């Protein structure tokens, strides 16, 4: 390169699952993830975590807009709420009097925790599992995502003491983030999904040809469901407004996320804690949720590897492009993220605040999957 790798490859990270007495035992051999930003401070995040009290690996991609606040809340909070709230009762006992290892992250050194927001986030944890203690994944899934949206609605209403993190409470509730995660336990797949981000198997073929199949619908104007749902959540006299120029409320691009909560408050909450002015056309809120539709597959040994994406990648390609140049890198014919960032985008198109007139934020997990483990459970 001129130092055109030395970029593409200053993010990119990838993780091997540990063998266990000598032998790959897990359904999971690794994954690859990287960024590339078009966005000041970047707006994706990424995550990767793995339950230490329950089995489950969770992967995460995140689409922040209006900020990074929120797509960093979440990115680390849901990981969390996730794993208690899969937790059994005994267990959330332990922890309750404790302490114990509850998530193993598996990080880059550019993705961080929150230092100064730690003790008001294990606070509202906290207060989370003790009314869990007063297991369906999918339904556990659920009110994880459900629970941080609506804590993110709380702490934003109650403020803080110290100016910085009354501060940090708003630009995360006012910011907002897509999300769109995997659940791994064995050959259980399940993709929590909240947004225009999107999660896509790679399927071989018996022939060795490459087939993607969609673990997730975006949730944006081209989703017919999504459309009718919003409508049906309003007066008939609103089928009108609820959707217009492709967007929510003549606004929003994704359909469903966490914080915004322009988009889900009330005005009069708006007001009361204006101390962002702008509401939209704005009858019978809340417009907006960061509820997931939730899938389930169960792992094949055709089935190789899961790509999770902002629409960065997306919006660049074919979904059937991406599977299949994924496909062909892991196959023999390095990291599998780093290589679609590379087609996604010789050419150096990059320099400058110039580049998201050419691209968005891409961020990009890809696990792969081990064939033998898959296999030896069928
Ligand atoms: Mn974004
Ligand atoms: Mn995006």
């Amino acid at each position: 390169p001129p130092q055109v790798n030395s970029i593409l490859k200053a993010n990119e990270y990838s993780f091997k699952v540990p063998e266990f007495d000598g032998k790959n035992v897990s359904s999971v051999l690794g994954f690859d993830s990287n960024q590339l930003p078009a966005n000041a401070p970047i707006e994706d995040r990424r995550s990767a975590a793995t339950c230490l009290q329950t089995r489950g690996m969770l992967l995460g991609v995140f689409d922040g807009h209006a900020g990074c606040a929120c797509s960093q809340a979440v990115s680390e909070r849901l990981f969390y709420y996730i794993a208690v709230s899969l937790l059994p009762h005994e267990t959330l006992l332990e922890i309750e009097n404790a302490l114990l290892p509850i998530l193993q992250w598996h990080k880059h050194p550019n993705d961080y925790f929150s230092k100064e927001a730690s003790k008001l986030y294990f606070n509202s944890l906290r207060t989370y599992w003790q009314e869990l203690i007063d297991i369906d994944v999918k339904e556990a899934l659920i009110n994880a995502f459900k629970r941080l949206d609506n804590d993110i609605s709380l702490e934003a209403q109650v403020g803080d003491p110290n100016s910085f993190l009354n501060y940090l409470v708003l630009r995360v509730a006012f910011s907002g983030a897509t999300a769109c995660v995997a659940h791994v336990d064995g050959v259980d797949l399940h993709v929590a999904n909240t947004g225009d981000s999107r999660a896509m198997l790679g399927v071989q073929e018996e022939d060795g040809s490459w087939s993607a199949v969609t673990l997730s619908n975006d949730h944006n104007a081209q989703n017919e469901r999504e459309v009718e749902r919003l409508k049906l959540e309003h007066p008939k006299n609103e089928a009108k407004s609820v959707v217009k120029q492709d967007r929510l409320l003549g606004l929003l691009m994704p359909f469903r996320a966490f914080g915004d909560v322009k988009f889900k408050w009330s005005i009069d909450l708006q007001k009361r804690v204006i101390e962002k002015f702008i509401p939209p056309n704005y009858y019978t809120p809340p417009y907006l949720t960061a509820e997931p539709e939730v899938t389930y597959h169960r792992l094949r040994p055709q089935d190789k590897f899961l790509v999770l994406a902002t629409d960065g990648l997306w919006e660049t390609m074919h979904r059937q492009d991406v599977v299949r140049i994924v496909g062909e890198y892991l196959t023999g014919m390095q990291n599998a993220a780093t290589h679609l960032i590379r087609h996604a985008v010789k050419m150096l198109s990059l320099p400058e605040e110039l580049a998201r007139m050419y691209r968005d934020d891409i961020t990009i997990i890809v696990v792969q999957f081990n064939s033998h483990v898959v296999g030896a459970y069928q």
